[PDB]
């Protein structure tokens, strides 16, 4: 037990202390970053601003060289916690977003030997959306964007394993009901510029449950 | 006086000895794995909002651990058995409400209580929004609501998450409250998800409660 | 020049040269003498609950770490400094329902005897039904002040007066104070000897006219 | 020029010990004035007023003088005000913690002076009742130190009248009056005196 | 070998500018710093006209030029750009002049900077502002104005400037509750009676009504 303890610290201190760290991607060495989405409630709607919030977990995945390791040599350790503050994270961001975001969750990210990076901060988010049609059979439907917000395509690729929405977690009495819930990896265009610019667009239908 | 400045000068020593020249706790192992215990002590339901579905309580999360490399001799240290701490200074289980919808709210200092087995008491006070239909909640069966705790990145083999009772501690809840609790209970459930051979832990906190009448 | 040159030599040599407070022990308890002086109910809120009180809370201890004698310093009997910069105790009040807010900067006076006074005026809300409150007899609401962590033992908690000071009460508050009393309490846990203290704040108010 | 603005900088922060607050040996003058920008919410059901203003506070230190030909002719600077010592004046009855609206930047010129001016939002105690009406509602909040005496901070004016040239035209609330008065107290526990700004504002609903 | 090679450059690059070199102390009058500024007006969320506040959801974008950020991509593997914490550089105190509430930024606070030294940092941003909606409930909409500028410096030590004096609405969100009439952002040059030196600020001015 002393040993494994050991091995750990060792590891970080060699990865986090001895070595440099990850100062971001660059157009040479582009960084891959996978995004998925569990919603879990949307707790309010509001037709007089034109705001709805969303409670969901948003699932960041990425891989380093730099944070690889054989666990050979660090007594078969495949895999630690690290804070979110002592790594590099992507700034992904909702484009739409009407107030700061609020962490729900711990702000600790899994490494694993391979170098991977898991990521998965649960948020509540206020966003823009008109919520007409929420009491009506057909439902309302709003959309909200997100990507980094100072990396091009080129720099950050942008990812979706799927486009669907996780909604295994939604919670059954929320006061909406899902109708549909899709995460869709759109390329955009600036005429100034020939680089893609990547975003994720979450769209929602929903309806007052009954 | 004298013994003052000595016993003063020994905790200093302590804490200098854990905190500055002893490398300190990085987490848990699957080889080294850590046993935290939970309790809840629950003093208000302060608010339940039928139009959003979120309900506001407050409570007394009590968390124990224990570590070796908190461990120390009394005699080595002119006989103190117990310090207190920052818990920005040590090591903390991550654990999380399952189902907030906002950030938690701290009502107490953030000091944890280290005895010299090496055991922590960490006791914050919090106020919570969570996830809950207070449907039912006018009448007398009232309404019945539920919260999951557990670590956000530890599975069972790596923080062990136990209770010591499954009853809620409501000796302390608030007697002019909105709302009167019929029963609050504190499960440790243990769960499986297919990917995975290891088990996952939470508490699950199943509050049962009406408008006082 | 002399005197600002003494007030730094005084700080640099209790903050920078000495070692600092750890806290309070079982050896060495250390007294905390707690008062209220309440300056408005803002609010009371029947759906909820709760209340918010506007009150300033009067702390004061006494360290030998942080005597002097004036004559080493110029004849400074006394300086100013940053709460974060000393050690201060951990009272808090026990039935809340939302972090107190800090309505004061967090500076504290510390005296060549050693004395520390340090007066947060705070905003609070905490537990509290107003039933009554629209009435001649008024309602009643009463929350304990206490350290989180420390024992009887290691903090003793003590009052000067049981009467709260309401000399500043706004006059043209929504409410008006019937009484408001502050009275140190012992109490006992089944598991341990030692007592525990707290100091309970009971107001009785009513609506104005 | 740049290389000089750095030295003088370093001189005044890192090679010079810096200023621990006044003493009754050594008392510092601080001048006091408010710019009234808004009224912006008056709660009759629970007796606060939010207003916004301009607080400009104004002191001079010997510790921060210097000679501008010794520094390229630099006769001024800015400094976050965290990196200085400030004045601890505060409301003496807000309901809630003030507000900052303005990043938090002092000016300093080589008389050693320094200019501080926080625009704040601020929540206090006030009874708005009548201000439906022509005479409309007065209010009043008292500014000061939290600590210092008059013997050690002594708090001023230059003027008695409330600056309303900025005042927002199209507020919910009109100013009928606004004055700012220094004055002194007694306690009868202690010789010294104790300063205060009271700030009285006389206003109604527009219009 | 060249991945690793890349990001070693990158790092001694911003080492060299962040850790070997002392900041930007800020501009002087003898070395004037010029900022660009323009406005992307994302949403009008609310008009509260009890109180005579909006709030307005826009992106802030803010350039400057800095000889201290400049380099040689040749000297560092050709890196042309890099992005930085905001927290990390100097960056202009802009300032409204007349918000009731503190700024609520709603984008991660960093700052890209270019081989040339210039900077660019695009703050989203919430902000509630003075502003009497009157007249929002008809055709010719409501009018309301908010000055920025620099909080504590002179047109002789921040020259603030304008690309355009049209605000962006490109991006204006299409299911708003207001629709926009018209939004311009005007430089400004003040006077003040006191001093000789002029005062710079934009006026940004948004023309509104309910949507129909
Ligand atoms: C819903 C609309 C949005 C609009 C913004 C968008 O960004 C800008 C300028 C931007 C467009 C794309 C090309 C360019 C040129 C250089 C560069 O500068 C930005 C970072 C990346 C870099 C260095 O390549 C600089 C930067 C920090 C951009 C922050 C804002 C955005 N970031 C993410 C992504 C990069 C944009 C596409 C979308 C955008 C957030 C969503 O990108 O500039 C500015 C704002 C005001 C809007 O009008 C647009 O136009
Ligand atoms: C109410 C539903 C909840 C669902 C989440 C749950 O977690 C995920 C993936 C997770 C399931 C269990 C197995 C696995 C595989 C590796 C690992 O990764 C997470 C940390 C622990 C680790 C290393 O063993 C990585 C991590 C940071 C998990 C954060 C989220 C959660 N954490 C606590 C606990 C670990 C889960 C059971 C429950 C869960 C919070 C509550 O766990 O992955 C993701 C989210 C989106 C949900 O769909 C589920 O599925
Ligand atoms: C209105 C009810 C309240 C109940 C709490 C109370 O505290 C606990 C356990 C506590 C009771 C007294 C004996 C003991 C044993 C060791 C010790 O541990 C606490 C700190 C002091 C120490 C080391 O002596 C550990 C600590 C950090 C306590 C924080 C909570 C409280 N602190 C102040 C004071 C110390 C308690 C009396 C009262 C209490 C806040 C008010 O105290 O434990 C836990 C909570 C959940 C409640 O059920 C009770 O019971
Ligand atoms: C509207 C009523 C207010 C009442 C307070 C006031 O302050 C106290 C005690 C105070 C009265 C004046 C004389 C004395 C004696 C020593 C000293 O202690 C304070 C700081 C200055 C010092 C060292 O000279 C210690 C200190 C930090 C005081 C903070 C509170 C105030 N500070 C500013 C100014 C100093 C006071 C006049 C007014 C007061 C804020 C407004 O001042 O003590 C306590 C509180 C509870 C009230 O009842 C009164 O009485
Ligand atoms: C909408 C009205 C506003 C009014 C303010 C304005 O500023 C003051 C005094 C100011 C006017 C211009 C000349 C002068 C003289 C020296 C100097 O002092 C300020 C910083 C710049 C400096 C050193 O040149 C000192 C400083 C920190 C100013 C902060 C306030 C403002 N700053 C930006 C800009 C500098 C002003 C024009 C406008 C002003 C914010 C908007 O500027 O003083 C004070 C306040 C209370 C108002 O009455 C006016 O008058
Ligand atoms: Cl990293
Ligand atoms: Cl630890
Ligand atoms: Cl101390
Ligand atoms: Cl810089």
């Amino acid at each position: 037990k002393l040993h494994s303890q050991a091995n750990l610290m060792r590891l970080k201190s060699d990865l986090f202390n001895r070595s440099p760290m990850y100062p971001g991607p660059t157009k040479d060495d582009p960084l891959t970053v996978t995004l998925g989405f569990t919603l879990q409630d949307i707790v309010k709607a509001d037709s007089s601003t034109n705001e709805v919030d969303l409670v969901y977990y948003e699932q960041q995945r990425w891989k380093l060289n730099s944070l690889m390791w054989d666990p050979n040599e660090y007594g078969n350790i495949t895999d630690f916690r690290t804070s979110a503050a002592d790594i590099w994270t992507p700034d992904i961001t909702a484009y739409s977003s009407t107030r700061p975001v609020q962490v729900l969750s711990p702000q600790i990210a899994v490494v694993t030997h391979d170098g991977s990076v898991m990521f998965i901060p649960a948020q509540r988010l206020s966003f823009m959306c008109d919520p007409t049609g929420v009491d009506s059979e057909e439902g309302a439907t709003c959309a909200v964007k997100f990507g980094s917000w100072v990396y091009s395509g080129f720099e950050i690729d942008l990812k979706t394993d799927t486009d669907q929405v996780d909604l295994s977690s939604y919670y059954a009495s929320s006061k909406y009901e899902i109708l549909s819930a899709t995460q869709t990896r759109q390329v955009q265009h600036y005429s100034c510029c020939p680089e893609p610019y990547i975003d994720v667009n979450l769209v929602v239908k929903f309806r007052e449950r009954r």
